[PDB]
């Protein structure tokens, strides 16, 4: 009867939390720590650590103020052993408890080392709730198929949720209203200016903490403007339901020069740590459209991100790790480029997306995708030196999701279970999608020579080097075909030239 210690982790902020629902206020204890192992295994941007360690601060004071005893151990503090383990261990020392109660967490390796933990007492594990599908819920779905395909599950998870349904049918009589058929923004569309949450008390102290103490870590820390709580973090999502979310389908995958938000949601950092809800933030869109706030067709893409895309990313990384993050299906051994570090490069699609991650700890999905990973996969840079930028350099990474977009989707060193395909591109795309390639100094109408994009021959040297593998994979047809078609000297020449980008660029070589 001497009651349970409770542990809550910097991503579990969340009232609901599978370790606090049950809690007997007189006897248990939660356990909240800054841990200097979880902040540096990782050198993660200053911005991700503010916004953890702020938040985290403010959870606390919100579950004393309902009655909690917090034990809450600040990176300040002398006597923090600088773990979660060896923090576990010191609270049962100080005190007598029963049981160790957590909630089953994000990282793979995390989640091993504290299920083999050795305690003087029993460790209960629950699953993390929090997400719309289980983790077993989704290996039962996976069963059996050749190939995962994220438009069956995300079919599944709307009859599940009840989401976009009138009756059994879904809204407006099609699952899916995506269309390949977006655009850049036209030249006289200005994007609007976002809100930005002005840090409150508790952020400016741990920023001033943050910007002494981790002076080494990636990005700037001034400027912040992320939510830490929930006051703020529903005032950001908010002003995205009313401001944005009616032209969010339109401009989903254009890119814009030096503004980095668009209509984008930007919640990500704040719904990953817990602050929001992945239901309630669908059911506040899906009002929007009944309400006649919103269209379907955008409301539907906000939603499919949700419940199909984050909810399977997940589910893959859990049912394939830990062999998931040693997959290397295209035999990549390059070197990361120092210019993903410094921004120092030419390339001026490749320098912005930089610049926002340093800036902001943030760029969205189609710059992730298509410039810095789309370039990473075709220079043929190790997966592990990807998976090791996405981690540090946005304020939203933690590996169940950074995985299987990096590693899967944008790079394709799982062999496409998460994207069937490569999402590889030329230059071509970029100018399509984005209004950087006029004022770059390469030409991107150019292959071959020194004022060419390099995305030209990168792209078709890619293609070039797994066509029997592309072959085989189904989905590219359209670039396999004109491959053949190229004569030899062609393809010799954008041969030479990939290699010399390979090397000036210090990849390999
Ligand atoms: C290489 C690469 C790495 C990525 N790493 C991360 C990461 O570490 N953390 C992360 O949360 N997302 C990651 N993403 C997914 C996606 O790019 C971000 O979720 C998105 O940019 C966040 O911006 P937003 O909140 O403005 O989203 P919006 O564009 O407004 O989308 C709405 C919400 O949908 C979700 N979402 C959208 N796309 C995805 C996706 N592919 N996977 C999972 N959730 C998705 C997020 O919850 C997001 O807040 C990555 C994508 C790529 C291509
Ligand atoms: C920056 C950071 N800091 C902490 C911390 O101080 N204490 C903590 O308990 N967790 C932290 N986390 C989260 C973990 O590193 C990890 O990414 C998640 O628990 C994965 O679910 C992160 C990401
Ligand atoms: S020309 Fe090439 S490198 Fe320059 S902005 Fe366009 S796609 Fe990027
Ligand atoms: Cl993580
Ligand atoms: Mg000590």
């Amino acid at each position: 009867m001497a009651g349970a210690l409770r542990l809550v982790l910097g991503d579990q902020l969340s009232d609901n939390l599978s370790a606090l629902v049950d809690a007997d206020l007189s006897r248990d204890q939660v356990l909240m720590v800054e841990s200097r192992v979880e902040a540096t295994a990782w050198k993660h941007h200053k911005q991700a650590l503010v916004l953890v360690w702020s938040a985290m601060r403010q959870f606390a004071e919100r579950l004393r103020a309902r009655g909690f005893n917090v034990r809450y151990v600040t990176l300040e503090d002398p006597d923090n052993t600088g773990s979660i383990g060896g923090e576990l261990r010191r609270a049962l020392e100080a005190r007598a408890f029963d049981r160790v109660i957590r909630t089953a967490c994000g990282k793979w390796g995390l989640e091993s080392h504290l299920l083999s933990l050795d305690l003087p007492v029993p460790m209960e594990t629950r699953e993390d709730d929090r997400f719309l599908c289980s983790r077993a819920q989704f290996a039962a779905w996976a069963e059996g198929r050749r190939e995962l395909r994220m438009e069956f599950f995300y079919r599944e998870m709307r009859r599940k949720t009840g989401l976009l349904m009138d009756g059994d049918q879904p809204a407006g009589g099609r699952w899916n209203f995506d269309a390949e058929n977006r655009r850049k923004l036209p030249p006289g569309l200005r994007p609007p200016e976002r809100l930005r949450i002005p840090p409150n008390p508790t952020t400016q102290t741990v920023l001033e903490q943050v910007s002494r103490g981790f002076d080494d870590h990636f990005g700037e820390v001034e400027g912040f403007g992320w939510p830490t709580n929930p006051d703020e973090a529903t005032a950001i999502l908010d002003h995205f339901i009313a401001d944005m979310l009616p032209s969010f389908g339109d401009w989903q995958d254009a890119m814009s020069w030096r503004r980095p938000f668009l209509w984008h949601s930007l919640i990500s950092p704040a719904l990953n740590i817990g602050l929001l809800d992945p239901l309630d933030i669908c059911r506040r869109a899906e009002a929007a459209w009944r309400e006649g706030r919103a269209p379907l067709n955008a409301v539907e893409g906000f939603i499919r991100q949700i419940i199909g895309w984050r909810e399977f990313v997940r589910g893959i990384y859990w049912l394939k790790m830990p062999e998931y993050a040693q997959r290397n299906a295209l035999d990549a051994q390059g070197k990361l480029p120092g210019f993903y570090w410094t921004g120092q490069t030419d390339m001026a699609c490749v320098a912005d997306t930089v610049r926002a991650a340093h800036d902001h700890a943030y760029a969205h999905h189609i710059q992730r995708l298509m410039v810095t990973g789309n370039l990473a996969m075709l220079l043929g840079v190790h997966p592990d030196a990807v998976d090791d930028w996405y981690m540090v350099v946005f304020a939203d990474a933690y590996e169940w999701v950074e995985m299987p977009n990096t590693r899967g989707m944008a790079t394709f060193a799982d062999g496409g279970i998460v994207g069937s395909k490569p999402y590889a591109a030329s230059g071509a795309y970029i100018d399509r999608m984005s209004d950087y390639c006029k004022g770059c100094r390469y030409d991107v109408k150019k292959r071959l020579g020194d004022d060419a994009c390099p995305f030209n021959a990168l792209y078709w040297d890619f293609i070039d080097r797994h066509a029997q593998r592309l072959a085989g994979n189904g989905r590219m047809m359209m670039p396999l075909r004109t491959l053949e078609k190229m004569p030899d000297a062609e393809r010799e020449a954008f041969r030479k030239q990939a290699r010399a980008l390979r090397v000036k660029m210090g990849v390999s070589g």
